[PDB]
């Protein structure tokens, strides 16, 4: 019933082709060892030349986003065969800046998600409530709707569920300096964990990992790391400083 | 009142890595005139690769899509900063399939626009109306909302209307081979003339460039370039294939 750690480093809309360069490359010279997965997620725009300046045999490019279709008529839209085209393994959906501020609905998430899964991609699938919703006593409500919708799209595929990676990140503390405590943080696991064994059975979802997000970082990353239902993070603005790599080294020596 | 020709091809989301560099070294190696201007709109990863094989000193490369915020917390969105950071001059901002299938509002194609248009850039801003919009006698209704809406963005600004390229693209037209008539065209093109006049005034508007675009092809592009309104196209399929460069020639022989 063991999990690999997985840390990853969201870029959202920031960089220049210089910080990219000079960022990946600091990145790729840290010592990351075998046991960890470690991902980043450059802008679009940005993965051919991130993929150029990792030189790291562990370090592995992300995409921010995908669509639900593939190549075709879709203005502005990535497939996830463009991903594959470019050796790219791991794809974000369903974060709350789309969802919330971009009108991604929970079943464009759940299908964007199942695409890139059938075709083999691991997804970082993400979830969360915001402050009004936690102050109405929906957190699970609202997380598990989610979920559901995921379900709906994968029901309870062996395969497809293989390669999930959910990330709770509360939306009150996305990029608003309001971390959660490992207490907030675990209850809020241990809720999915139990609705994996629901939807896939015990054994199915002794292997799914789930990570926390939303002002994790280089400080308060290692109480956080020390959950028992925490399998690392998923990093916003630290994903852009020298202390994402503190990060890797602590996500390490706890798990 | 004359106005320089404009062709764009619109790679949707069409591409490998081996054919935006196969594709764009085609189109380079062109003879490509001085007196129009020429663009090419791969998909957001593609870029960077289509920068680096376009040897041509006349064609540029665009974006198909850009946000309307700046560097932040914009998770799979592209800022013009970053647009701007990898040398691109040329934007599509409210193209038909990002307004109809993905949600994206008059408001929201307008105040992308604007952002482009101060910061820079040269924007292909995409109009048009639906098979049901015209059965319903609603064509100039809808195309004027959607420049209503940038022209509450933009006033009546000299500096902005410059570079704005108006691309009129009847949805029923777009991947249907269902081509306007020149009459059709020409048509709608007089009322947006006559509708920029209004605005800006007669001066602003001589110099405001109008392209049509909607299964414009090889074939059937010199009687619509023909129409004194139609200053050129913007091309979706076609621009996939070699037939983008007899396209190019015969907007240069006509206009």
């Amino acid at each position: 019933p063991a999990r690999r750690p997985f840390i990853g480093g969201n870029f959202k809309c920031n960089g220049s082709l210089d910080f990219i360069k000079s960022h990946v490359a600091a990145i790729a010279a840290h010592k990351i060892p075998d046991s960890v997965d470690v991902v980043i997620a450059p802008s679009a725009v940005h993965l051919s030349t991130a993929i150029a300046a990792n030189t790291s045999k562990q370090l592995r490019i992300a995409a921010q986003n995908v669509y639900l279709e593939g190549n075709g008529a879709w203005t502005g839209e990535t497939s996830v065969e463009m991903l594959q085209d470019m050796g790219l393994k791991h794809v974000i959906v369903g974060h709350s800046e789309r969802r919330r501020i971009m009108g991604e609905t929970d079943e464009q998430s759940a299908k964007k998600a199942k695409r890139a899964l059938e075709k083999g991609m691991t997804v970082i699938f993400c979830v969360g409530e915001t402050l009004d919703e936690r102050k109405a006593n929906r957190t699970m409500e609202v997380n598990i709707a989610q979920l559901e919708a995921l379900g709906k799209e994968l029901g309870e595929s062996k395969m497809l569920w293989k390669e999930v990676v959910i990330a709770y990140e509360p939306v009150w503390s996305i990029g608003t300096g309001v971390v959660a405590t490992p207490e907030q943080a675990e209850e809020v696991h241990v809720g999915l964990r139990k609705w994996f064994v629901e939807k896939v059975a015990a054994e199915g979802a002794q292997h799914i990992r789930i990570i926390y997000g939303g002002s994790a970082n280089g400080s308060n990353n290692e109480k956080l790391g020390q959950c028992p239902n925490i399998d690392g993070f998923l990093v916003g603005g630290a994903s852009l400083k020298p202390e994402f790599m503190t990060m890797i080294d602590i996500l390490t020596k706890t798990r």
